[PDB]
């Protein structure tokens, strides 16, 4: 599924990502952009292998099983193909994780380089 900027913000917002450990609604939903542009689809390898999935990229090599990426964590305890639901519950459950796990959003370093210290609430401008 592709989801509406606004759409997206909503379904965040209602499972708990706004400001969740601090951080913005606009944050989640800018990282989102440019991570997937929105498509709960995405996948995408890295260059050690693992590979990214859904609508904020969760990285196989720690967070979701996959069943290729050897050495490999499954810390959110679900197949990566879970990911790509149009239910976006399962990504934003394991986000929450990752968004804990000490760094907050630097973990996404789309997020860090793209999002980071911008007007992120223009990623909800509009939203009711
Ligand atoms: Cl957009
Ligand atoms: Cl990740
Ligand atoms: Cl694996
Ligand atoms: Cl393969
Ligand atoms: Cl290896
Ligand atoms: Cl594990
Ligand atoms: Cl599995
Ligand atoms: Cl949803
Ligand atoms: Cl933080
Ligand atoms: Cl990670
Ligand atoms: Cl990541
Ligand atoms: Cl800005
Ligand atoms: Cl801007
Ligand atoms: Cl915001
Ligand atoms: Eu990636
Ligand atoms: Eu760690
Ligand atoms: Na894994």
């Amino acid at each position: 599924k592709v989801f509406g900027r606004c759409e997206l913000a909503a379904a965040m917002k209602r499972h708990g990502l706004d400001n969740y450990r601090g951080y913005s609604l606009g944050n989640w939903v800018c990282a989102a952009k440019f991570e997937s542009n929105f498509n709960t689809q995405a996948t995408n390898r890295n260059t050690d292998g693992s590979t990214d999935y859904g609508i904020l990229q969760i990285n196989s090599r720690w967070w979701c099983n996959d069943g290729r990426t050897p050495g490999s964590r499954n810390l959110c305890n679900i197949p990566c193909s879970a990911l790509l639901s149009s239910d976006i519950t399962a990504s934003v459950n394991c986000a929450k994780k990752i968004v804990s796990d000490g760094n907050g959003m630097n973990a996404w370093v789309a997020w860090r380089n793209r999002c980071k210290g911008t007007d992120v609430q223009a990623w909800i401008r509009g939203c009711r």
